[PDB]
């Protein structure tokens, strides 16, 4: 069948919690880059862009925008999404916690410099004192090795690669929720997620000043 074809920056950006899941689904994909404002201009004049942005993913003859709609659409495929309305509720209501808290994390790097200091002590209260705390306490509701349906979901997937940005920006912030970090551990010895987490994977770094100077320019932001 088709092999969904992934169009974005060569970067984590929007796109990297898609990479997750569908490594962690163990699915085959293919990426083409946009390197240039000419690249996204011809996505966008051709007509493949519906709201004439990325990510765009190619899958099952749609051509998907919308990071949320990209991935409903393969976990529910990929019985990723829980077993019936009720667990899709929970579900929904965690990863929808984790894109809160991802959103700060994605845009810190371009926060005015004058409001980044204020921006990353918020990101590191409402990590100690909202988010953190409720994930280790519905972990500590059921003891089960996965947030929902004794099940992997989306939810740990979403959730572990959050865990990974939390470490790369203060490892101390999950030190106090042993929790988070067993479930850290065991998604991450997944057979998929294992690959996936070792070099040479579609996994992206984080953003580099040089990096995103340049890009910064060329995409006009």
């Amino acid at each position: 069948a088709e092999k969904p074809k992934l169009h974005y920056f060569n970067a984590r950006g929007r796109m990297e919690s898609t990479r997750w899941l569908l490594a962690a689904a163990g699915v085959e994909f293919e990426e083409k880059f946009i390197k240039s404002a000419e690249d996204l201009d011809k996505l966008r004049n051709d007509g493949y862009l519906m709201f004439q942005q990325v990510p765009m993913v190619e899958i099952d003859g749609m051509k998907l925008v919308q990071t949320r709609a990209i991935l409903n659409y393969i976990a529910s495929k990929y019985n990723l999404y829980g077993k019936d309305i009720k667990e899709r509720a929970l579900i929904d209501m965690y990863i929808e916690g984790i894109a809160d808290l991802g959103e700060m994390i994605l845009l810190l790097p371009v926060c005015p410099p004058e409001e980044k200091d204020a921006k990353l002590a918020l990101i590191k209260e409402k990590i100690k004192n909202r988010y953190f705390p409720a994930f280790e306490k519905v972990l500590k509701s059921h003891g089960q090795d996965y947030l929902v349906g004794n099940k992997l979901s989306r939810a740990d997937i979403h959730l572990v690669e959050l865990l990974y940005y939390v470490e790369e920006l203060d490892s101390s912030l999950i030190s106090s929720f042993p929790l988070l970090k067993a479930l850290k551990t065991r998604i991450s010895n997944l057979p998929t997620v294992k690959k996936f987490l070792q070099p040479g994977s579609p996994r992206k770094p984080p953003m580099d000043e040089k990096s995103l100077e340049e890009a910064r320019k060329i995409f006009r932001f």
